[PDB]
């Protein structure tokens, strides 16, 4: 089983995104989860976000039903500025502002999640958090697949996945994966549209050389809902004791949101001899996104709208059932070039087998932003009373808004040019002294940035030089158990400027982790467990003397326990489950402190199992079901209020189409939120809450020719 290819069973024993070298999970000093393509082919996830609903240490409701971005919170932390922190084939998909890219899960072979500091091999990064997806590569045997989806809210999807060789030797092979998806968003008025295709070409001149061309082109006319809803009407009852239905939409009838993505690159490797292997991963991308968006701020009585006139012009008791709103017109375009070159030296030193990795990583990202942001009273208010029982028979779109002619009073232009560059040199060794595998290594990064404000004519720049290393040990037993512990570090530059008109210094990550991994060589089952102590130092916090500007020195701690399990308990039984304990807390902070950051539940857990029949008349029938538990979380930094826990159930019914001459093909039915439970996924503040996803039914027919 290769770290860059299929896994056979839902259990992947190999992963290269933790050490940059194909290594069995048990031999990796860090918490690494691997969602197989098979698993994704089980719930037909809408996004890579979803494909992670069962993996521990990851929240996936930081936006509820919305799918605009695969923005994740890992171990209580996320990248600064609501930015993603997602990697594709070992090279980061560096985005900026509203320009973050997403890859459709159908084009993936596997989605992996690295928990904890990751700079020792990838450079600047949020603490305890990294996602790396592996593009599908040409297959060893021919593959001709056609897929058809049909579901709730007018879900219609058609896609293909073909892979064959040009020559009988396989020196030349290709793979073309594409799809077209259209659907109505949960919220009335909003649509979801996606067209994508991934051309891939592999050239193996011999059994020691592999150059694989990887491209992805995707166009999304409409990405759907991305607004905020007040805790008043969702988490908490509105004055009239009623609530906004889960399909409510407080955006302009003419709200639009699109994104365009284009990337070309390659993954290369060559084995020179018995001790040296070289591998280079390169990708270049140009992505765009534009939008006309009216989003909700909170209700007119929300501290946020204190300085709002339209609000102050309402009877003191009515300020609590009227919704304040703002808007934003955006248009961005960025280019991202990335290349990682690495030499793998394999040699010994008397019983000490070494696996030395030495390489340099480079990336440059440029993102030009030209947008307009409406401030207070920038857009009409909305009454929240009408949303009663007759809605709940629901939706009811609203009215257009003049995104054009931006009043210089209520709105202002925002035009910035962000540049980013990072160069890293890392050295790592994987020395195994029989049953005693010791991993250790470090990296030095040159993190340079520069931002131009096309209006203030300002140009902020900062060049960070940072070092990070990681050390760990794995006692590879033989019965399978692989106890381990490791120390890791990460660093994350700031783009914010202090009162002294200067970019702040980077924040850092320090994690202490110990755990045990069970990867028994016989049965196809993997069971990991770990407890950790992660620390983010020099976080930004409110200036002690309140000055609009922020001050550094802040600190946050996140300690918890994570256990996950995936297995093939039978030729017909599969199971996946995990539990997560997350204790995140502001160690040092001006305003908050002792408070837990919003959107990070203390408890999370999931369990899923499927059975398949080969027996009687029910031969070729798979039935599966599972549940995901999200504990309560805080809906704001002040911890003013709380978002209640919830549990959602998923079900699956699959039927092998062999009994009609079509072996390998099948028809399936997937249900998400079986009991159509209504829940607020989370809130990042009193005015920003997100309804969870309502029950969704999808019918899939996937044929293999
Ligand atoms: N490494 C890497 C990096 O480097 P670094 O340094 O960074 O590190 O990077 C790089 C880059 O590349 C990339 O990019 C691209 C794009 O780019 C662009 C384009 O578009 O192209 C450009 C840019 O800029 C620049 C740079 O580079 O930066 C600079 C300048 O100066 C120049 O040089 C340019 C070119 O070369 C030329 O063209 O480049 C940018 O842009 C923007 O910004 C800028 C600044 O700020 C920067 O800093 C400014 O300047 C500009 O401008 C403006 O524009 C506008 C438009 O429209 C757009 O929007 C306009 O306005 P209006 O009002 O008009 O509308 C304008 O424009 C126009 O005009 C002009 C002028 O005109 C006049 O004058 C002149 C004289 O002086 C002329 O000549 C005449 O006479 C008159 O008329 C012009 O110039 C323009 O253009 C033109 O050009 C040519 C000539 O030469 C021709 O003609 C053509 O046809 C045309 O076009 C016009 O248009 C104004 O001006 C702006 O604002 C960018 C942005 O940022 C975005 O991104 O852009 C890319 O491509 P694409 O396509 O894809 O995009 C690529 O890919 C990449 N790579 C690199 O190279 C390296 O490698
Ligand atoms: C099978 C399809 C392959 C398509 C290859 C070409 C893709 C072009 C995408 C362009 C997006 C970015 C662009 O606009 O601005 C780019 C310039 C184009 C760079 C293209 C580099 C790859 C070309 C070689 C491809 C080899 C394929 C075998 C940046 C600026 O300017
Ligand atoms: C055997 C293939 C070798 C490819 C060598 C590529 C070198 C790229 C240098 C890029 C310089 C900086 C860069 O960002 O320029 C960009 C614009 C050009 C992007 C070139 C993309 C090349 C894609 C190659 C695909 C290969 C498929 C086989 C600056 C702006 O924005
Ligand atoms: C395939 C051969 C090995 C990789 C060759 C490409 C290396 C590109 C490095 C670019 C650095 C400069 C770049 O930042 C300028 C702009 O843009
Ligand atoms: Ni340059």
């Amino acid at each position: 089983e290769s770290a860059w290819g299929p896994a056979a069973t839902i259990a992947a024993r190999q992963s290269a995104t933790g050490t940059k070298t194909d290594t069995p999970i048990q031999k990796v000093p860090q918490s690494i989860s691997v969602v197989t393509a098979e698993e994704m082919a089980l719930h037909q996830p809408k996004s890579v976000k979803e494909a992670l609903s069962y993996t521990p240490g990851v929240s996936v409701g930081t936006r509820g039903a919305s799918n605009t971005y695969d923005h994740l919170i890992i171990r209580g932390f996320a990248a600064e500025g609501q930015s993603q922190n997602n990697y594709l084939n070992g090279l980061k998909l560096q985005g900026n502002f509203y320009n973050d890219a997403v890859i459709d899960p159908y084009m993936l072979e596997r989605a992996e999640i690295m928990r904890g500091p990751v700079s020792v091999l990838y450079g600047k990064s949020s603490p305890g958090g990294l996602l790396n997806m592996v593009s599908k590569r040409p297959t060893t045997e021919p593959l001709k697949e056609v897929q058809f989806k049909a579901g709730t809210d007018s879900l219609f999807q058609t896609g293909f996945d073909f892979s064959d060789s040009l020559d009988d030797d396989g020196v030349y092979s290709y793979r073309l994966t594409g799809l077209a998806r259209s659907a109505n968003a949960q919220q009335k008025g909003s649509e979801e549209q996606r067209y994508a295709i991934a051309p891939a070409f592999t050239w193996r001149p011999d059994d020691k050389t592999n150059f694989t061309f990887l491209s992805y082109f995707q166009n999304e006319p409409e990405t759907g809902y991305y607004g905020w809803l007040p805790k008043e009407g969702t988490v908490e009852p509105l004055p009239n004791g009623k609530r906004l239905p889960t399909d409510f939409n407080e955006g302009a009838k003419n709200n639009t949101y699109s994104r365009n993505e284009k990337m070309v690159g390659y993954s290369f490797d060559h084995e020179f001899n018995d001790t040296f292997t070289v591998r280079q991963n390169l990708r270049f991308a140009e992505n765009k996104t534009s939008q006309n968006s009216v989003y909700g701020y909170g209700v007119c009585s929300d501290p946020a709208n204190a300085y709002s006139k339209q609000c102050a012009a309402l009877a003191p008791a009515d300020k609590g059932h009227y919704l304040a709103r703002k808007y934003v017109v955006d248009d961005e375009k960025l280019q991202n070039f990335s290349v990682d070159t690495q030499l793998q030296s394999k040699f010994a030193t008397g019983d000490i087998d070494h696996t030395l990795l030495t390489g340099v990583d480079f990336m440059r990202m440029r993102n030009d932003i030209n947008a307009w942001f409406g401030y207070d009273d920038s857009v009409p208010l909305l009454n929240l009373y009408n949303p009663s029982h007759h809605h709940h028979h629901h939706g009811s779109v609203n009215t257009d808004f003049d995104f054009n002619a931006k009043d210089p009073a209520n709105s202002g232009p925002y035009r910035i040019l962000n540049k980013q560059k990072q160069t890293g040199v890392y050295v790592q060794d994987q020395a195994q002294w029989d049953k005693v595998l010791v991993t250790l290594g470090g990296r030095y990064d040159w993190a340079d940035q520069e931002s131009l404000n096309r209006v203030a004519g300002t140009t902020d720049k900062r060049d960070d030089k940072q070092f990070t290393w990681r050390g760990g040990v794995n006692y590879l037993f033989d019965n399978g158990v692989t106890p381990y512990f490791s120390y890791s570090e990460s660093f994350e530059p700031s783009s914010q400027v202090g009162k002294d008109g200067n970019i702040f210094a980077p924040s850092k990550g320090k994690q202490y982790e110990v755990g045990v991994k069970y990867v028994p060589e016989d049965r196809p089952i993997v069971v990991t467990g770990a407890v950790y102590n992660l620390t983010k130092t020099n976080n930004l916090m409110a200036d002690p003397e309140g000055s609009f500007f922020s001050v550094e020195g802040g600190e946050i701690r996140a300690r918890g326990v994570e256990i996950e399990a995936k297995a093939a308990l039978s030729a017909s039984v599969n199971v996946v489950g995990s539990y997560t304990y997350t204790d995140a807390e502001y160690t040092t902070d001006t305003t908050y402190k002792g408070n837990t950051p919003a959107q990070v539940p203390k408890h999370m857990a999931s369990l899923w199992a499927d059975y398949t029949f080969f027996d009687g008349p029910l031969s070729g029938l798979t039935l599966g079901t599972g549940g995901r538990y999200t504990g309560s979380s805080y809906g704001d930094p002040a911890n003013s209020f709380k978002v209640g826990s919830y549990t959602v159930v998923d079900a699956l019914v699959r039927y092998d189409l062999a009994r009609v001459g079509m072996a390998g093909s099948n028809v399936a039915l997937h249900v998400n939120n079986l009991f159509d439970r209504e829940y607020v996924a989370s809130c990042f503040n009193t005015y920003g809450c997100f309804w969870g996803a309502e029950r969704q039914v999808v019918a899939t027919a996937t044929f293999r020719f």
